[PDB]
């Protein structure tokens, strides 16, 4: 695809909960460290 998710958009949805994001495509997923 020519369009890829932001590492913000993530970053902030899991510090949210307290955590570091990651994300693939449109997926995000939430870890540790």
């Amino acid at each position: 695809g020519s369009a890829f998710c932001n590492l913000r958009r993530c970053e902030l949805s899991c510090a949210s909960l307290g955590l570091l994001g990651k994300c693939i495509g449109e997926e995000c997923k939430c870890v540790p460290y």
